[PDB]
Order: C-alpha cells, then sequence, then structure tokens
C-alpha cells in the first residue's frame, strides 16, 4: 500500500 500527498505554493 502506497499513500502520497504534496503541496506546493
Amino acid at each position: 500500500e502506497f499513500s502520497n500527498q504534496n503541496n506546493f505554493v
């Protein structure tokens, strides 16, 4: 299981 989230501002 691979869970990934990224934010770029």
